Order: structure tokens, then sequence, then C-alpha cells
């Protein structure tokens, strides 16, 4: 009923595991052993339900005792308890009571997870809520004349926040649209259909604002599904790039035909918080690529500009993804009082065939290096000082600094392939930063890649390898390793949800997926060692 001094290390060397590790029979035996010695460490209640087998029901009926009796856990650890590996529904409705402690600020940075951990509810009890021959983009559109679960919860929540609303909307509908799921799992696409049923529902029955929420997300689907059917007609369109512009300029300036260039008041999809007017017919363009996706400017409510990026025949949720977590990555940096100037702009998947990105205005590394022959003479042009380092704005210097090693680490940990400097972009207020997330996780389209994103003209950037820049560049590389090491548990949390979503890399190797990103943030190395680790691979990289 109580361990002695070595035992308690012993223990605590298996609390400390990531989510991940597979407890050994031994491992299982010390932990079910000390469960009430454990009670006063909220930490190793995860551990404790790993080791038990809920198929025998006396193992289950302690298992929960002690759950009730347990020191309250953590909200980054609740996400381990609604995997796929939990069906006990006193688990998952526990998990659900501590994620209501979280607000919607950290909700809404783990919320394309958790509505992928929809997948593992009771599918009974989601269709119970309820008071192809459903068309899912077609419900908010045509409305008719330990308690809670999580699709309760989520709906709950988004009832009272618009913006959290906005992002389960679009979320659940790209599970809906799915295609994958509708053959391969149609229990699954099945439930989706009753998340989105119970959504509405919920929103129908609320009070003056509330049902106003319906109309705004009816008016967006709206929206959406005119801007497809002009995305269509301008990619069918006969002729050069031109020939397609001035196509896609004349459907957008006809808003009686399409309603697209003057529109009431709606929340802009891709950040609800901007509220838009519609799209400006003159400037909007298709890009050079052969996938034909399109520039358009949003009007804003208040007499702004936003530019986005609509692709149609692609799907945006490994983008989606990636950019969810740098943003999240982002977030926790900031939280240890580490501002590295990052850009994680915003993407949001309206299908699994179309979506949105935030065009933030750049020039590709490549671009700059072939029109002012190196970075230094691109700030030297745009960002000029007399007392500056090397004649640039020390402003730009610092901002290019941090955000160099910012997306150094990040690029390392998402495993980040097909790095070529078109794909690398550019700020003239010194903003570095990475798009096209089309290979991560180790993949890459030519052989052998290496770990670490850093080339020639890049420290060139700095100052070269003996500059005060590029010291400071391996201070924010190595401190900024340390601090998202601290947040591994979230990190491998949130990739566990993630494992059965259809992402490409992903759904390659599910059951692999997570080890990948675990092996990355060197758990088996102190931070002292991880220091050193970090500086070898910037080092090897380099120099190579
Ligand atoms: C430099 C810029 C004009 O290059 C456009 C390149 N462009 C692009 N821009 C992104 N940005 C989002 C973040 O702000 C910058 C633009 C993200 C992204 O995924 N792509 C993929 C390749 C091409 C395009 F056109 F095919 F979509």
């Amino acid at each position: 009923l109580k361990p002695n001094a070595a035992t308690r290390d012993q223990l605590n060397i298996i609390v400390s595991y990531p989510p991940t590790k597979q407890l050994t029979y031994e491992e299982q035996d010390l932990v079910w052993k000390f469960r009430y010695y454990l009670t006063n460490q909220e930490k190793a209640l995860t551990k404790f339900l790993k080791c038990v087998n809920w198929d025998l029901p006396q193992e289950a009926k302690q298992a929960l005792e002690l759950l009730g009796k347990w020191k309250p856990m953590d909200v980054e650890d609740s996400l381990e308890l609604l995997s796929s590996h939990y069906t006990n529904p006193t688990v998952r409705r526990y998990a659900v009571a501590r994620l209501r402690q979280a607000d919607d600020e950290d909700l809404l940075m783990y919320l394309l997870q958790l509505v992928q951990a929809l997948k593992y509810e009771n599918f009974d009890d989601i269709k119970n809520g309820l008071e192809a021959e459903i068309d899912s983009s077609q419900i908010i559109t045509s409305p008719l004349p330990l308690e809670q679960d999580l699709c309760t919860f989520l709906i709950s929540r988004a009832c009272k926040n618009s913006t959290l609303a906005n992002y389960l909307y679009w979320y659940v509908i790209v599970e809906c649209e799915d295609q994958d799921t509708q053959q391969r799992d149609p229990k699954t696409h099945e439930m989706y259909l009753n998340v989105m049923r119970r959504f509405s529902q919920a929103l129908l029955k609320g009070d003056k604002s509330v049902r106003v929420m319906r109309s705004l997300l009816a008016a967006q689907q709206t929206f959406v599904d005119r801007l497809v059917h002009l995305m269509k007609a301008v990619q069918r369109e006969s002729g050069n790039r031109k020939k397609k512009n001035e196509r896609l300029q004349a459907l957008l300036g006809d808003n009686e035909k399409m309603n697209l260039s003057d529109v009431e008041l709606i929340p802009l999809p891709l950040e609800p918080q901007v509220k838009i007017r519609g799209i400006i017919p003159e400037t909007a363009t298709l890009f050079k690529s052969a996938l034909m996706p399109a520039q358009l400017f949003f009007k804003t409510e208040d007499g702004g500009k936003y530019p986005v990026i609509f692709k149609h025949g692609d799907d945006l949720r490994q983008d989606q993804l990636i950019l969810q977590i740098i943003s999240l990555m982002d977030k926790l940096l900031r939280k240890e009082n580490l501002d590295l100037k990052l850009t994680p702009y915003k993407v949001l998947a309206t299908s699994t065939k179309h979506g949105f990105m935030q065009f933030i205005q750049s020039v590709p590394v490549a671009e700059v290096l072939d029109t002012e022959g190196s970075i230094q003479n691109f700030f030297r042009k745009y960002a000029p000082s007399e007392n500056g380092p090397n004649g640039i704005s020390a402003e730009v210097m610092d901002t290019y600094v941090k955000s160099c090693a910012g997306y150094c680490v990040i690029t390392y940990i998402l495993g980040v392939g097909d790095r070529h400097l078109d794909n690398l972009l550019l700020t003239k207020t010194g903003k570095l930063f990475h798009i096209d997330f089309g290979y991560i996780l180790g993949r890459d389209p030519k052989p052998l890649p290496p770990p670490m994103k850093l080339n020639k003209e890049m420290v060139e950037g700095m100052g070269g390898t003996q500059s005060e820049q590029y010291q400071e560049f391996r201070k924010q590389c190595y401190t900024a390793f340390l601090h998202l090491r601290r947040y591994s548990n979230l990190i491998l949390n949130l990739f566990s949800l993630m494992v059965d979503a259809n992402i490409p890399d992903i759904a390659l190797e599910p059951d692999k997926t997570v080890k990948k990103v675990q092996d990355k943030f060197r758990l088996d190395l102190s931070d002292e060692e991880a220091v050193h680790y970090m500086q070898s691979l910037i080092d090897e990289s380099v120099h190579a």
C-alpha cells in the first residue's frame, strides 16, 4: 500500500514515458501494485488505464473505482483517453469532463483532432440524440419549418461561441464529404451526418443570436457552392491563362448571376472573425500552376482587403493539419515567452476536393536570389539602415534570425520534405516561412532527404557562419527545441488522434506515424544532451 525508495524511482520512470510508449508486462504489474499510492500523482492516471484489460469485467470495475478516486488529470492528458484505444464509456465521459475545463482558446487548438475522435465514440448514442439519401451540404441550408459525451459537448460549446461553430461546421462537412469513408466505413459516414443533423437541430432550438448562427452558416455554404461553380467554369475555359482570367473576372463581376462580388456581411470561413462584403472582380487571377488555383481579394467589413488562395481539385487536409500544428507550436513558444516571428497562415478545407489558404505577401527565396543576387541584397534594397548590421535594418535582421530558427526546428520535428527555394518565402520585414506541405514525416520526392532544412544562401542572409547573428540563430534553435520537448505529450496526443484521418503521408503507415514525430524530440536525451544534438544537426547541415 506504499512503495520503498527504489520502487518510487522505477515508478517515476514509467509516469514520465511518452503517451505512445508500450508499457511492458513487468511495468504494468508495478503500476497495478502501487495503484492506490499513485492516486496523488495526476500524471500517473494515463499510465494506470493503459494497464487495464477492459475485456475482463473485474479489471474494468477495479479500474473505474480508482478513476473516481484519482487526482484530476490535466487537459493535455485527457486527449489520450479520446483515442481508438478506449471503448469504455466511463473513461470517454471522464475525458470529456476534464476537456470541459479548457477555455475556448485552447479548445480551438485541439478541435481538428476532436472531430477525428468522434470516429471512436458510440455511434448509436449520437444517432439517439436526434429528436447518399441525405446531402450533408444541404442540412444547414434546408431548415425545417460524467453525463455529456464528445458530440453533446462540442455542440454545447459551438452554440455559445461563433468562431468554434464555424470550424465545427466545416471540419464535420469535410468528414461527411470524404468518399473513402463513405465506401470503406459506412457507419462512420452515417455518424458524421448525424453530428451535422444534431448541430443544425441544436442551433434551431437556440435564442435570437443562436438561430442567426445557422443563417450565417447557410450563407457561407451557399457562397462556397457558388465559388466552386465559378472555379469549374474557369478551369474548363479553353485558352491560355489570360482567357481563363478574363472569364474569372467576368463571372465575379456578374453579381446578379453569381452573387460573389456583393453580399451581406458573412464570416470568412478561413478566419470567421473577419466578415466579408464579397470578392473584388478586377484583381482576381489564376496562378501559373497547372492545378489552376485562384488569388481572390475579399472586401472586409472594415474596408480592408483579405487576399486568399482558393484551390479546386486538390485535398488541402495535409496542409491544414500542418498549419494548425505550426499555429499550436507558435502558441506554445509565445506561452514560453519566445516570439520567433513565425507565419502560421490560415488553411481551411471546404471539402476533400477544394479549400482556402490565407495569402501572405512574400517573394520565393529562389526569385530573391535570381533578381537581387542575395538575401542580404534584397534586405539592403527594401529595408536599408546605415547603423544596421550589413546596412540592413536591425529589426529586419532580428526577424530573419528568429524566423529562420523557428522554421528550422519546426520543419525538422514535422519531417517536411520537397524543400526547394520556390517553397521558402521571404518578406520585406524579414519574415522567413515555408509553404506547400505535400511531403511530411520523412517523405520526399528524391531519395534519402536531409533531416535539417538549411542552405548556403540562408546563412549568407544572416552574415555568414562567423557572425553574431549566426550565434543568436543557434541559441534560438536549441532554445525552441527544449520548449517544444516540454509539450511533447500534447503534440504526440494530437498526432495520435490523426492516425485514421486520410492525410496522405499519415495513411501510408498509420501504425508508425506517431513514433516518427516522437523520435525527432530525442526524449532519450537530457535537456543538456538535446542542446548539443540540435547544434550537431545545425553544424552538419550548414557544412554539407
Ligand atoms: C509567393 C507566392 C506568390 O507564391 C504562390 C505559390 N502558391 C502557394 N502559395 C501559398 N501561400 C500561402 C501563404 O502566403 C503565401 C502564399 C501556399 C501554397 O500552398 N501554395 C502552393 C503553390 C502555389 C499555388 F499557386 F499553386 F498555390
